[PDB]
């Protein structure tokens, strides 16, 4: 037979504590936090005074990262590392400061605006000191990107270093290797389209592959499209295994081949190794 | 390609409107509510000063139902319809007062303890009033048990009616049907085993099929055990269709037959039944 | 070092399957499908209609439990065992069919109106049959209770017998008991208050400790308030082991003694048991 | 400038600790408790061995309430109060004992297949003891009801007192009221429709307003249907203030009027009140 | 005493609307936007296509960053700031257009199978326009890495430049800083270790601490590593306080000190400063 | 009328499956995943060792990206792509592997403390092979920055190229563009403040609109601050288009105007155009 149990209540004051409410509610700003911070790191921070970065122009993720525009009045206090900020010195020379760092800490900068200048420079102090650098770091280079990484904390010693470079410009090399002089004691190495450069600098190293024949030399050469022909001026010539001193070891000429500039090596010495780099161009581009 | 859309966020200030938090708790109240007003009406109620009626002396459903134990405060206020009470007027009458009913609705006391008496009555007062009584009903019979029921409501005529029996004793009725005289013109009725009871009262009608011959009587009967006998006194004879003012209609004997106080009804008359019922009995129990 | 794993996405595909959305309403729809049942059995069923048995005039569970009102168009198919009726039969006789039970099932029925007459009768149909009843019980009896018991099933052998008794009346008993007639010879036994009844009948059993003598007789009693006395008439006396057929066994006496009505029974024989029992009684009530 | 705050993880190492998922079990297995408890107590407990009480035979709320069916080896350890039981010793008596109680408490018998006998009788044992009642009450009355109430508990004294009665029969009374005796010195008292009762017994108490004058009569009627009269004896008469030993205080006839048996009471004495009430009533039947 | 309230049941309409179900799926979409938007920065692309970028081979964080190979259809449409192209013109040049810009925007561009050649260029196209150039911008520059910024927006103008770079070569400088030239009057810097070039160029510049006498000039130095010796060729010598157009300011001479390509920088004059910085370098690598 | 339905009872054993608790552990666990992911790619990985890289000193997202600080025998198996690693040399040079790649992977390495030199170098060995390289890329350049992509993968055929830079030194180009020679037959080029450098190096190469006429020439400067004045050395002229040997086409001069180091050039030939660009420059710091 059933025998009964007294009455049971539910207890009402049990519908909290650690139950779904607490555990989403803890869960979400979490989860806020950590995509606020990702967001905010790769993405405009100045949207955030707006639907707290949400919306149809709310913040995105951006693949190559993103510069930060920050005011003046926000550079009154010292930068986080690993951020990274477009500078504006329009109306005004800027100073930012660097919290100290650990080795590998680094902070970017960049100047999308071009105001960067003599005038209205970007100051940077990074806490303790930067290397080669008595005081702040002065930037006068208008569209610069800064580099800043530290390179010894420790403890006491907290050092940094910099690059700097330019956000633009054609830097790329149309060609950088090493061939063979084959047996037959030539080889034309293609460096670039007729049309690509009117100008170029490269540097060539030949040596035998015992190394006791070498020669080196700097050369300039001018891209002549009217003549099909390219003009070149070769100097800084050193050789070190020269049997005679008229015997080059090694002779670099130019001309255009199938329509590529090209760099023609020959050498009497067999087994001959030519290392080949354009360490410079110039293209006449639209002026302004 | 994959076009992302900008950031989103947790809203968490939501969560907590209308959902597993407040549905719990509406709910729960809700099946507390329902439970504790079973458990009331089934169960002793002054448990619910302790857990709320929980716990090991909980409360629980009583098949037979439960009586309420008031005390006289409280009766300062009327009573609703459908309760029930276990009256105590031991240290003085109590005076109970019902709310106004409609068709049908019920009340009911009883007296465990039996305190009722003249001078620490039972006043009953239903709103509006009670049929055959002016005023309220006044109970003095110690150990009853008391019914009120709604006989008429419409709008003002709120009307009770009661019926007042004793909560102990023995009642019971041994035998009552139809049986029919036997065309060799008798019958055997057994009423009850020779130990059961020491005297019964019973009412004898026969009757023709047809109607025309008819006599009633009632008869005492006396448990003679020691002699296996029974004797009777029959009495307040009627009879219709007598042919004669002699010996008429049904002749009702007694005796023992297989252990049973049995009623032998015989007749001249030709299909004739017999209707038997014990209505009071006595039974010699334990003194005190 | 930490070697992550690759994108893992929240599968939304599920969250709705058998979890709290579906245990609440699997669940809240079974708590509310026993609770009705609860409440129908006790409360006035004809609330349903409006918030389903909700709200202010909302349904409560009677401790005296409730007897639903039906309408006769309800009644036209049976109806299931446990329920409970009050039958309204003013403006046309009902009939209710209970559907085929079980040994122990019941079906109770009362008439708070009292509308059942011979001209609106209440029919009860009790599947298969009634005991002592060919066909149909046909119940004429206004303001009355009947109770319906299956005492028989197994099979297709569904009978049922029932009980009809009024709902109102004055049945309790003031008296009832066995009582020693003292080595005195004699005992008093108070039956009632003098106001509470004014008149009673009582059965009277004197046996003996070994059962050779024994009387009972059958007393009315009128209590004479104004002269303070009990004016009784005894009949049907009975007597076995009489050593005389002159006064005999056991003397039975009346009177008020402390204001209540008392009977007073004595015995020459040593060694006396007496039973004493009221079996009816009548006050004199309000007319109408 | 927005300074995000270092990464935050779920802390998953939570969840399940008194969350939706405690409350709900903690919260069903509670629902599930009571529940069983309230259609145990008005339902069938033997279906408890099927699905828990559930499915399409499953337990229900029986407004009538219910009476377990338990066997021998159940009955072995004492019963809870509040229970209900329906008997069965056909095969042999059943023993039930009835834990130690507390004023009020109740546990109520049936015998709905009538089995209880003088050689298989329900006895039952009241934790302590029952009034009257020297060791177990042995019930041997078939088709019964057995109550049984504990009148006394405090500490040890915890005494049960009982009733018994038919579970069946004709119990109803079809008249009981207190009616004037119009001015006009007589009054018509409907007492039931000619077709209801071939026999009823009544009570007649007939009382001056000043109570100087009052009969009680005991009356027995026999209704003669054929030849639409009704026969009487009026025996047990009584009067207290009757001027003369002759007719006096109050005639009472009998007759059947607009097709009712009718009691006429009259009386010379002005002022007088008349109490009738039927205690007894006999109705022809059907043979078995 | 309890004084239940009416009947009450739990809605089952209300299991949804900002519960659970509602929040959870909102924000798990949401987190799924956020994470693919981050995953499809920093990763590949074309892993959508499958599981949603999930399972073994599904998308990862690049911390280098990743570039999108992207279909010639897909670049129909103008592409968004922030985006990274790997481009490949195997089969035929590919133009891109970008979409408006914004001061800061940027998209970079990267060429890892080499295929951009003068048949096969890639064609940008920058909404507006890009400075220096009219029109289009046409890369013919192989194994290239171009970068896009928008040095100005505001309304009606979206200006961007850009940087063009190989993704490959030797462009590291082994020395670079300024040195004091000790009261000895000469100081030894070492370069690199005589293993790691065969060339290297500089640039010398020494000034005294008042600007007084200053020189500057170009050397090319051959390192003769059988000989163990350097080689050298000074010219482009300018200088501007110099007392005799025969007086040096300073002299430079090379040799390996302790296997150390060195630079000996000595001077008359007192407190002389020198900075060197070695601007190209070439070192026979393997044919092929 | 309500015809209610068996028992029901809440299934305690559906508190789980797909329910709240499985969903949100299953998907705490998926973004914790993604997070460490980002975090780890975008932090410092060392952290993780402490509270799973959260706290307040945990880990972060940097802007700038992050190189990794790996030990030597973590290096002992194969390096994902898309990893950055900070090499540290101090004790003994380090070998990297790097896993098969696919088109455009990469991988990166930093030298923050220049420890890399050539009895410590960093020694990788990109699976399968390196262009140009003859088994392993031995790095022997301090402060360096190496980038290695793979250029080749299709199937069994893995091959990589690298690119090696400083990480520091001034790199940035203080004018490079071209400019139109006015009608007036002149042409000033402002290319940078006389305090910026010392020295510098630049590329002229001025054409006539229909190419007929050419000149390019290389020229030195030296900025002579103490007398606002800029000498200059010009070298490796060449000509195409000269009437005679003696006519120049343009001639380039250098002065101080406005404090800027100025190019003036002029020209008899109308129409000419001139490309200016700054290859080199020398600022002298402070000595060490």
């Amino acid at each position: 037979m059933f025998i009964q149990e007294p009455k049971k209540l539910i207890d009402t004051g049990e519908i909290g504590n650690a139950s779904t409410g607490d555990i989403l509610f803890d869960g979400g700003n979490k989860i806020n936090s950590d995509f606020n911070a990702i967001y905010n790191a790769f993405g405009d921070q100045r949207k955030m005074a707006v639907a707290n970065g949400t919306g149809a122009d709310g913040q995105i993720i951006h693949a190559t990262g993103y510069y930060q525009k920050h005011s003046i009045t926000e550079y009154a206090t010292p930068v986080k590392v690993g951020t990274r900020h477009d500078i504006d010195t329009s109306t005004v020379g800027v100073k930012v400061i660097i919290e100290r760092g650990e080795l590998g800490d680094c902070v970017e900068f960049i100047n999308s605006n071009g105001s960067i200048s003599v005038t209205n420079p970007l100051t940077i102090q990074a806490i303790d000191s930067i290397k080669g650098v008595s005081g702040n770091l002065v930037v006068t280079s208008p569209y610069s990107k800064v580099t800043l990484r530290c390179i010894s904390s420790d403890n006491s010693t907290s050092v940094w270093n910099y690059s700097i470079e330019s956000m633009f410009g054609q830097k790329e090399s149309p060609a950088e290797g090493t061939w063979n002089i084959s047996t037959s004691g030539s080889v034309d190495i293609p460096l670039f389209h007729r049309t690509e450069y009117n100008m170029a600098k490269l540097l060539v190293t030949c040596q035998s592959v015992d190394g006791r024949k070498i020669k080196t030399a700097e050369i300039n050469i001018l891209v002549d499209t009217v003549n099909s022909e390219v003009i070149s001026s070769e100097y800084a010539v050193m050789r070190v295994g020269n049997e005679t001193e008229e015997d080059e070891i090694a002779n670099i000429a130019f001309s255009i081949k199938e329509n590529y500039v090209t760099a023609t090596i020959s050498s009497s010495t067999v087994g001959m190794r030519a290392a080949v780099k354009v360490i410079a161009t110039q293209k006449i581009g639209v002026a302004q």
